[PDB]
């Protein structure tokens, strides 16, 4: 069953079926001309000459786009929209408590970004310095990000759910000189400590780069204060000049870093530069959401994730759209909250995650009870696979069967949408990301690297670069080359598996490496295992994900305790909290299976294939029977 393109969308779409085909073909056959023209979606201070200059060569990966051009991301997201749309709302902020909200015009946002840019400069921050941002979903988070970009300071945003230990890990790696946070974040009626977490992270003896902590008073809760080091947001910004001229940044100047979980090791800092990234974010946002001036757009993704960077802030603001930043959760106070927000602000485009969709779907009609939803024209899905059932429920209950759903597949490392439908150009299949975006050349290869043609399945790779591609891993280009370009020579390996049907539509099935999808969040099994083994009483651990009807995968941890230790309610709680302390609550194991029978190879390597099956229910071969019986209990 394929959903046809509705007449209302066909009548106003920026790209129709024929135009998609033509543009895609040119983007592949002649990227220099295609992207040379499309790059004009942004204002450049000095024009670029060279467009595409990339190589996926083994151990010699180099990616550059519009390299000789200069620009400023903040000028593109703010300044250039002032003359004609200064009074237009740039950000609609909806608080956790619906009684709280703000409408921030482009002019107001520009003013605050200018004041905060000067605040950073006066504090000593210069182009190239890394600034850690550990903020909740409040407008100030966007102000800080845009201000860093404006002066060329590389921001390192850290999701508020990261534990103090995880926060320290990011700061140590990036040598951030400044941390911008809030006393507390507000979510689902609860206050989440943030400042206290920063205090604890800074006590780590390995953190030596941080000289100041700017704190926003969001809740006014009693927090510890270190005079001199800590500074109040309000005190600083109110003393800064609202006058700031944007300086030109090179297309390849670093813009931001996002720590992302991988198959092995702890999170690495995926680095994005400026030019190609912004061109790609603005282009994908505009065409995939079919953005028209005046449209009210709402991405539910947290600012701490790449989706928040590209589609909550940068892509939309670059295009002059009104973007909505929601402080809370889709189902608080009630499951109808998301749709109530849609009605309250007359949202025209809604972009959310399958886990959220499934959580609302579990409440049936209570998710739409008392809501209208008529303002919606476009729906979107991101972050993980979505089954036909959830897709249809979303399409019917939320979209009232009138809105195309754009299921966008991409990753932190890709900067923007990679395989996605365009509302007025591609007919939809529930659960399918469909076709590649302009400039994207996907392929499916077997474990040997052989490309598979026609209707088939295999490892998902991208055979050439695209403007928004991550350029490296902070401080470790060698690891960047090995992680993404060594498995299949001359190709970018996504780590995902996928199938392509008879029509050429892609269906992303999920990670084929040891990366999990927990509630729409990317987590490495290795990092959870390392966290567990760090505990004084744990000798070894094997972590696998198991299917979960709501969050996609639940975390199942097989744990071997040292001799002298025994399981107990206390230890069960201590171990679960230990992971929460080492990484954060998102990585807390849902199940702890105590065992001394971990399956291993004769070389001593643990075999997770067998553990994966057992947890789902599906050197010493005797461990299998033992594990099975322990699992039964
Ligand atoms: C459906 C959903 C709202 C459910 O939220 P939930 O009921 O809090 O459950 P989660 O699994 O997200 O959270 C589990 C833990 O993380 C914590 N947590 C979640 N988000 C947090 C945040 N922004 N800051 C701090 N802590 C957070 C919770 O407090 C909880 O910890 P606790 O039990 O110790 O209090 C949520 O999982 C979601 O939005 N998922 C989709 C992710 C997404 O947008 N993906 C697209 C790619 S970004
Ligand atoms: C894109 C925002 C999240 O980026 P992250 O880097 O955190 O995670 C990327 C991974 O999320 C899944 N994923 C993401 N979007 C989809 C999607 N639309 N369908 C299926 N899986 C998806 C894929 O496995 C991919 O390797
Ligand atoms: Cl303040
Ligand atoms: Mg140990």
């Amino acid at each position: 069953h394929k959903h046809a393109i509705p007449a209302n969308i066909a009548d106003r779409c920026l790209i129709n079926p024929e135009q998609y085909e033509t543009k895609y073909k040119q983007s592949i056959n002649d990227p220099d001309t295609f992207w040379g023209e499309q790059g004009k979606i942004l204002d450049w201070i000095t024009p670029y000459q060279k467009v595409k200059n990339t190589s996926f060569a083994p151990g010699n990966v180099s990616i550059k786009w519009y390299e000789d051009g200069t620009l400023n991301l903040a000028a593109n997201c703010l300044d250039r929209h002032l003359q004609e749309n200064g009074d237009r709302t740039a950000i609609i902020w909806e608080g956790d408590d619906t009684s709280q909200s703000k409408h921030i015009s482009y002019r107001e946002l520009h003013r605050d970004v200018c004041r905060f840019a000067n605040t950073l400069l006066d504090l000593g921050i210069k182009k190239g310095d890394v600034v850690a941002i550990y903020m909740p979903m409040v407008p100030e988070a966007a102000v800080a990000m845009l201000a860093c970009a404006r002066i060329g300071a590389v921001h390192s945003v850290i999701f508020g759910g990261f534990s103090p230990e995880a926060v320290a890990g990011c700061i140590i790696d990036s040598s951030s000189r400044l941390v911008i946070t809030a006393d507390e974040g507000v979510r689902a009626g609860r206050s989440i400590p943030l400042k206290k977490n920063v205090d604890d992270a800074l006590k780590n003896p390995n953190v030596t780069s941080v000289e100041h902590v700017i704190v926003l008073k969001r809740t006014g809760s009693d927090i510890d204060w270190q005079e001199g080091r800590d500074l109040w947001w309000r005190d600083l910004i109110e003393k800064a000049s609202p006058e700031h001229q944007p300086e030109a940044m090179n297309a390849e100047d670093p813009l931001f870093i996002l720590y992302t979980s991988g198959s092995t090791g702890k999170p690495k800092g995926v680095l994005h530069t400026t030019g190609g990234y912004l061109v790609y974010a603005a282009t994908t946002f505009k065409y995939v959401f079919d953005y028209h001036p005046g449209d009210i757009y709402w991405c539910t993704a947290d600012v701490g994730w790449v989706t928040g960077h590209s589609y909550l802030l940068y892509g939309p603001l670059a295009c002059g759209a009104t973007t909505l930043m929601f402080e809370g959760v889709p189902n608080w106070p009630t499951p109808a909250r998301m749709c109530q927000v849609v009605d309250k602000h007359q949202v025209n485009i809604l972009y959310t995650a399958p886990t959220a969709i499934r959580a609302l779907m579990a409440e049936g009609d209570k998710a739409i009870e008392g809501t209208d939803r008529s303002s919606l024209r476009i729906l979107g899905s991101v972050g993980e696979p979505i089954n036909p059932e959830a897709w249809e429920w979303y399409w019917k209950k939320i979209g009232k069967e009138k809105c195309p759903v754009v299921d966008t597949w991409w990753q932190t490392e890709t900067g923007g949408f990679m395989i996605t439908p365009l509302p007025g150009a591609i007919e939809l299949k529930a659960g399918s990301a469909t076709r590649p975006f302009f400039g994207v050349q996907p392929a499916l290869v077997d474990n040997e690297g052989h490309p598979q043609e026609g209707a088939t399945e295999g490892n998902l790779v991208i055979t050439d670069s695209w403007p928004g591609q991550a350029r490296t891993l902070f401080g470790d280009h060698e690891r960047f080359e090995q992680t993404y370009f060594s498995t299949f020579k001359n190709m970018y390996f996504s780590g995902d598996g996928a199938r392509r049907d008879e029509d050429g539509y892609y269906w992303i099935t999920g990670r084929v490496d040891d990366v999990l999808n927990v509630s729409g969040h990317r987590l490495g099994t290795a990092e959870i295992e390392s966290a567990l083994v760090a505990h004084p009483k744990i000798a070894e651990a094997a972590v696998v994900g198991i299917p979960h009807a709501i969050k996609g995968q639940a975390i199942y941890a097989y744990v071997t305790l040292n001799h002298g230790e025994e399981p107990s309610p206390e230890l069960y709680a201590e171990v679960r909290n230990w992971v929460r302390k080492e990484i954060g609550p998102l990585a807390t194991p849902d199940v702890l299976h105590w065992t001394d029978s971990l399956p291993k190879t004769r070389s001593g390597k643990i075999m997770r294939r067998i553990l994966r099956k057992i947890a789902a229910g599906d050197a010493d071969p005797g461990v299998v029977e033992k594990l099975l019986e322990e699992k039964q209990a």
